[PDB]
């Protein structure tokens, strides 16, 4: 009779998956800071196969609670005037060197932990709590 195997058990699964990608999250961070800090080649790839293996397991996540639909989907334009230029004529950096390489590392690792945020935030304010009648 049935096909699927997963019906009733889903909202009492998602719980522990949130615990385990939250405990995860925390050690990599630390990890990440211990990594950058001291510098390792080890750490970097082991850390670069785990973070592609959640957000792989993230994705497939949302995509098996929420669906999708294939006609439809709205674009965006983002509305713009043009006010106030920058210009560049001092780059600073006192200390030992400069840095420009770990900079633009650390925005893109920065901002992929905001949206993986915002997302487990979202499914976990979904499903288990609703807020308001």
């Amino acid at each position: 009779g049935p096909w699927k195997e997963d019906s009733h058990i889903v909202s009492a699964e998602v719980g522990e998956k949130c615990e385990a990608i939250g405990v995860k999250l925390l050690h990599l961070e630390d990890q990440l800071l211990g990594a950058m800090y001291s510098h390792d080649e080890a750490l970097f790839q082991s850390l670069q196969g785990e973070l592609q293996t959640v957000k792989e397991t993230l994705q497939a996540m949302i995509l098996q609670l929420q669906p999708t639909k294939e006609a439809g989907e709205a674009s965006a334009s983002y509305p713009t005037a043009g006010a106030q230029e920058t210009e560049a004529l001092v780059p600073r950096g006192s200390g030992f060197g400069k840095n420009e390489a770990l900079k633009e590392k650390a925005d893109s690792l920065a901002k992929e932990i905001q949206y993986l945020k915002d997302l487990i935030e979202e499914v976990r304010k979904a499903r288990g709590k609703k807020r308001v009648p």
